[PDB]
């Protein structure tokens, strides 16, 4: 029997008002249960849900931001979805309105009277101002962004703004005697609608709102052909126009909650139903989606298909994206650093193996790349995907979810093949490390049939290294997806730490991350990959040839395999036979792709650039190399980069994951997580949506 009632917080009284039928109509019904807080405005309402009395409560992109924050931290549990001409979205264009004939255009929007929705929005402020920003004769956030905003203008009306210090930014408003630019109804002219009024009315000459605003309030086509539209082309444009003509594009409104003991779960249940069961069109008793002549949209947007649940893992930042999050921090941090943080990299590394490196990099080319490291590699992928981060190399198995997460490949990995080795290279098109099994001399009673339950050694879980190819073969060598009890004991990092899959692992010297997938774990990746079967721990490892000729015979100082032979082990073939690793080629499980960098679509070509320069400086046959930092080098363990590969190259016309991997290597892929499902792709589903 779940829980007691969903305090969801207010605005204005109004709010509170058309709420509380909500909660009269819900008990008609008798689902779930509210109870609607009485307060000031969303801003303060954020407080209240971040000190209990209050949770539930939908907020403008722009709060969103704000809202999950130090002291707060509120995630976005579910976001409103929109129709509107077009099809059900979950987003918005930012636009900018204005009466026809006028005569200016977006640049020359000095000296005139604006209107914003309300201070702080995305909509009526952040795009706004931020677009407009350039040119307005301020400099760095301590001096407040209103203050240059207000006398940027001639006036305007922005709601939450401060009128104290400020004059113009709170004169045009309509509000009565001291109910004038309040952060919630009360103030008319708040909101998408009021807005609108406030050029409609004359006073302003130029409104900032939603991409359907207008829409909403003028029906009859006539009249609605009196206003026009602005589009940054530096020109107008009609109104329905808004695909080629709009400042920017916005995640959808969305109700935030707590991070821990937010009552998720309950909020959800309480609008699933009532936006169904009393949502758009259903039963006359109360209008969910639709609030009052006098203020428009209450408690959440006006006119809205309905909700959707944002999943779990998905957090502000993540939402919001960082397409917005970046051009939403430029108001909050100086000019200088903007440039700085614009052109420059940031590279995420895992484990703090990594870090450290990654940390010399960072003096050596004087900061240009500076660094953010995660915990799991997903961990850094997000980052990137929040913009945190810039970019960072990745494998191949992962990078088909990166893509999946929009990101795109930049240049590669160009290893070493001793023909006419040197330079060439760069360009030198990536043929591709290879797939391939290794047991030992002794233990020959095991066949790519035998194997059963044997000890199973994995660089790590779903990756190419080793894993995913296999594992794809496995499913089709059988049509079951249970690959934890397939094989008894093993080591695959990413997994159940009390899984067959992960058991076998060993953590570090002082026993610590164990079964973590990174340096750390002496059991992930290549290196440690032999390190299984080599101490003999593991049995049949899952690794490419190289690896075995990069520790056997003196190819590795570290105790355990320090001497051990090439001859010794042994690859499993297909049909069943056996080879040597110095005779690989045609005992070969399959060509896997070779790793590379990634980064978000807009940020490419710099990077590259950028990457170049510094594998100029310390790569192969890089001058400042040994004397400085070797960049590929990293001390026998395949740090960032692995340790074999002699430079970065780009894609012989393969940009796409589908395209870099090869539909053979990407259809099975999907087929493969057909079973295991990742959160970070899940949410990237949705989000990418």
């Amino acid at each position: 029997a779940p829980r007691k009632s969903v305090r969801w917080c207010t605005i204005s009284p109004a709010e509170a008002a058309k709420c509380a039928k909500f909660q009269r109509n819900m008990k008609k019904v008798r689902g779930p249960s509210v109870s609607c807080i009485r307060k000031t405005s969303s801003f303060e309402c954020i407080q209240a849900i971040a000190a209990n009395k209050a949770d539930a409560v939908t907020l403008d992109g722009g709060l969103v931001y704000e809202a999950g924050l130090h002291p707060y931290k509120l995630r976005p549990v579910a976001a409103e979805v929109y129709q509107t001409r077009g099809k059900p979205q979950t987003r918005y264009y930012a636009v900018a309105v204005v009466k026809k004939g006028s005569g200016f255009q977006l640049n020359q929007l000095q000296g005139v009277k604006s209107c914003h929705t309300g201070l702080g929005r995305s909509a009526g402020w952040n795009i706004p101002i931020g677009t407009l920003r350039p040119y307005l004769n301020w400099t760095g956030p301590p001096e407040p962004l209103q203050k240059a905003v207000a006398n940027f203008f001639s006036a305007s009306c922005v709601p939450c703004a401060d009128g104290k210090q400020y004059p113009n930014l709170c004169r045009l408003c309509a509000g009565t005697e001291a109910d004038k630019c309040a952060c919630s109804s009360q103030e008319p002219y708040f909101g998408y609608s009021g807005a609108f009024k406030c050029l409609e009315n004359g006073a302003g000459d130029v409104a900032f709102v939603k991409d359907s605003t207008v829409f909403e309030n003028l029906p009859d086509e006539a009249e609605r052909d009196k206003y026009e539209l602005l589009c940054p082309d530096n020109t107008r444009k009609p109104v329905d126009a808004f695909k080629e003509c709009h400042l920017a594009r916005v995640p959808s409104h969305a109700v935030v909650a707590r991070s821990v003991d937010g009552r998720e779960d309950l909020i959800w249940k309480l609008l699933h139903r009532a936006q169904e069961e009393f949502g758009r069109n259903k039963s006359s008793a109360f209008q969910l989606f639709g609030s009052t002549p006098g203020e428009q949209d209450l408690l959440f947007k006006d006119s809205a298909l309905g909700f959707v649940r944002i999943p779990s893992q998905i957090d502000s930042g993540l939402y919001l994206g960082a397409n917005y999050l970046t051009a939403t921090q430029n108001l909050r941090e100086t000019a200088a650093e903007v440039a700085a943080r614009r052109e420059r990299v940031v590279w995420c590394a895992v484990g703090p193996e990594e870090e450290r490196k990654c940390k010399q990099w960072s003096d050596v080319s004087n900061r240009k790349v500076a660094c953010a490291s995660a915990s799991t590699t997903e961990e850094c992928i997000a980052l990137v995907l929040k913009g945190e981060a810039d970019a960072l190399n990745l494998d191949g198995g992962f990078i088909y979810v990166a893509g999946k997460c929009g990101l795109v490949p930049v240049l590669a990995e160009n290893q070493k093949s001793q023909n006419s080795n040197a330079p060439d290279c760069v360009h030198r098109p990536p043929e591709g490390y290879l797939a391939v099994a290794v047991v030992r001399k002794s233990d020959a009673d095991l066949t790519w049939n035998s194997l059963s339950g044997k000890k199973s050694c994995h660089t790590g879980v779903g990756r190419t290294a080793a894993w995913n190819i296999p594992m794809g073969l496995l499913f089709n060598q059988t049509g079951s997806c249970k690959f934890d009890k397939f094989f008894s004991q093993s080591c695959a990092p990413g997994a159940d730490p009390q899984s067959s899959l992960c058991a076998l692992c060993v953590g570090n010297n002082e026993n610590e991350n164990k079964c973590m997938p990174n340096s750390e774990e002496r059991y992930y990746g290549y290196t440690g990959a032999f390190r299984c079967l080599a101490e003999k721990a593991g049995d049949v490892a899952f690794v490419k040839d190289v690896t075995v000729l990069q520790n056997t015979d003196g190819k590795n100082s570290e105790p355990w395999a320090k001497d051990l032979k090439q001859e010794d082990f042994e690859l499993l073939c297909l049909d069943g036979t056996r080879k040597p690793v110095a005779e690989a080629e045609s005992c070969h499980l399959a060509r896997a792709p070779n790793h590379a960098v990634v980064s978000q679509s807009d940020r490419a070509q710099h990077l590259k650039k950028v990457l170049f320069l510094q594998q100029d400086q310390f790569g192969g046959n890089g001058p400042d190399c040994p004397g400085k930092f070797c960049l590929f080098k990293s001390e026998t363990k395949n740090l960032l980069f692995n340790d074999n590969t002699e430079c970065l190259a780009e894609l012989q016309g393969k940009t796409t994951y589908e395209q870099y991997l090869g539909s053979e290597y990407v259809t099975s892929i999907t087929n493969l997580r057909r079973c295991s499902s990742s959160p970070l792709l899940e949410a990237c589903a949705f989000l990418r949506a």
